[PDB]
């Protein structure tokens, strides 16, 4: 019954990202600070596709983390709008209608996929675009996540038909990976995510996106509407994550997990301490 609704458990989901657990983490720790609520985290889900699953059965009643661009080309199956606001509102008004789900506004920063090299390699070669390694792409191998390359819409396949490009090689591995696997030289180039803390750590760079082939990757907490109708203190507590949390900070706290090996959980309640709570 209703009056047994602050009873129930909130479980916020985590992808299988540190982004994703620091971010959940976070969330989890702002709810039982402001409300009677017990919160849990559902980690490892694989990718967006099992966090729309999730969301759609019950498995999760918050997904932490998810990604503008990546809903909209793989859930959502349209064209990649690359302006980041009307990519974002695009996003929330399908997500309303085709599932009464609500994708919150961003928490303030994007995390895009991103091509990346050494900073050696791209010194020696002039290398500063996609474009510029066009030429080289065939004595490159490219490590990469292990879902991208799959993807029908603005994965690998459209990537080749937009640059006109085919890596000499492609090797799948879990994200985390890849910046130890182009700064040891076992790669030439990596897929990597522009929110993590080894990018500027090991001093990689990014190459630019010079065609626009990415959408904006935004990132925002998706919920229920069912759920905050039967937890009507979520809205507000969720808002004050929002337009908080920009781009070098996610570095820095995705840095405090995978290069000082903190425990996600640990790492979002320094942060939550050090702001305190995001009201003074």
């Amino acid at each position: 019954g209703l009056s047994a609704a602050a009873d129930q458990t909130i479980k916020i989901g985590a992808q299988s990202m540190s982004e994703s657990e620091i971010i959940a983490s976070m969330l989890g720790q702002l709810i039982e600070h402001h409300t009677d609520l017990k919160t849990t985290t559902i980690k490892n889900l694989g990718s967006n596709a099992v966090q729309q699953q999730a969301l759609m059965n019950g498995e999760i009643d918050i997904a932490a983390t998810r990604y503008t661009g990546t809903a909209l080309t793989g859930t959502l199956r349209m064209e990649p709008e690359k302006d980041p606001d009307k990519a974002l509102a695009l996003t929330q008004r399908e997500f309303k209608k085709r599932y009464d789900l609500k994708w919150y506004d961003s928490y303030g920063f994007d995390n895009t996929y991103a091509f990346t090299v050494s900073k050696e390699l791209a010194d020696q070669y002039h290398l500063e675009t996609v474009s510029d390694v066009k030429k080289w792409a065939p004595q490159l191998k490219l490590g990469v996540d292990n879902y991208w390359m799959k993807l029908k819409g603005n994965g690998y396949q459209d990537f080749t038909k937009t640059y006109g490009m085919t890596f000499g090689g492609t090797y799948p591995m879990q994200i985390g990976l890849v910046y130890d696997a182009v700064k040891s030289g076992k790669m030439d180039i990596v897929l990597a995510y522009s929110t993590d803390g080894r990018i500027k750590s090991y001093g990689l760079k990014m190459l630019k996106d010079d065609k626009q082939f990415f959408p904006p990757y935004d990132c925002s907490p998706v919920v229920p509407e069912k759920v905050l109708k039967e937890h009507p203190e979520l809205e507000g507590i969720i808002k004050k994550m929002l337009g908080k949390i920009d781009t070098a900070t996610m570095q820095e706290l995705n840095y405090e997990v995978d290069g000082n090996l903190k425990e996600p959980s640990v790492v979002a309640k320094e942060y939550l301490e050090k702001h305190r709570y995001f009201e003074s």
